[PDB]
């Protein structure tokens, strides 16, 4: 990866302007762990992360350098480069033009809503990055839609290996609540937790609702599963009424691959080749 100095980014970012890209700034969003600007080098366009004590938060960056050194793939976000000024620290990827899987289900800043078939498509090329990383004896940790970027292409691409992890128990559990497996929230380290986390995003491919809510009922969007399962509700209650093209048996198809991965038992789910392989079923 290329060694950026600290210097050659401020530039690029209009010093690395907070203002958001829609009033003339570079601001895109934020992380845990930082603000994202747009930035140009070479007129190629890039992503910058600028970054709990000085000490700490520097393995928290090393991690997400460690991690996408050893994992490239088609389905997962590229590094570039990187910025080490001891407390000033940035991190620089290939910009993804259509932001994140959670802004596009909202049609955040007014972009149209994708397709079903877009949908099927990005879930696909998500299970496929997440099998890589089990492949290659990764736990990604943080498995959400604001952790699945699109490309020029809406190709899915996991994101954000910060809190991911080689192949077990932890004293500091971190993760998105709205998405984690109930043995994640007590300390478990398990690519199993991954699956479920996954499961949560299906929910939100179908149904274009976020996993949490205050203002809703359920709040949580994986308390569906009981409410279809107790005849309360059905998925075609749920389905997002933002599509035209949505067809029962591929919309019934995903559900069940879905329903499966939010088992409440860890080794009742099923591991992430089987998840690849139901879900290149259902466009088959
Ligand atoms: C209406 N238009 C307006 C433009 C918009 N747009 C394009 C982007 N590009 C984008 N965003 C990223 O992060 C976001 C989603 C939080 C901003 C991002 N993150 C990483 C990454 O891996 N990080 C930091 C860990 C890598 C590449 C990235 N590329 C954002 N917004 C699409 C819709």
């Amino acid at each position: 990866f290329h060694s950026f100095s600290f210097y050659e980014l401020k530039n690029v970012t209009n010093n690395f302007d907070e203002r958001p890209i829609s009033v003339g700034g570079n601001k895109m969003g934020e992380g845990g762990f930082g603000v994202v600007y747009k930035g140009y080098v070479n007129n190629t366009t890039v992503a910058v992360k600028k970054l709990i004590t000085t000490e700490e938060l520097k393995q928290q960056f090393d991690q997400e350098i460690k991690v996408m050194a050893k994992c490239q793939h088609e389905n997962l976000v590229e590094l570039l480069g990187f910025s080490s000024d001891g407390d000033d620290l940035c991190l620089v990827y290939v910009y993804m033009p259509n932001g994140s899987l959670l802004d596009r289900l909202s049609c955040l800043d007014g972009t149209p809503p994708l397709s079903w078939h877009m949908r099927c498509k990005i879930a696909q090329g998500a299970a496929n990055g997440i099998n890589f990383l089990h492949e290659n004896h990764h736990i990604h940790r943080d498995i959400k839609s604001a952790n699945i970027l699109l490309d020029e292409a809406f190709t899915a691409k996991i994101s954000d290996f910060g809190l991911a992890r080689a192949s077990v128990m932890t004293s500091r559990i971190v993760g998105t609540t709205a998405y984690m497996a109930p043995e994640a929230l007590r300390g478990e380290i398990t690519p199993k937790s991954d699956i479920y986390s996954f499961g949560v995003v299906l929910l939100e491919i179908i149904t274009g609702l976020p996993a949490v809510d205050e203002h809703r009922e359920p709040q949580l969007l994986l308390d569906i599963k009981e409410e279809i399962e107790d005849e309360e509700k059905t998925i075609e209650d749920y389905i997002d009424k933002k599509m035209n093209d949505a067809d029962s048996t591929s919309v019934e198809a995903m559900y069940s691959v879905a329903s499966q991965c939010l088992h409440e038992k860890k080794n009742k789910r099923p591991d992430i080749k089987k998840v690849q392989q139901l879900l290149q079923e259902m466009t088959a």
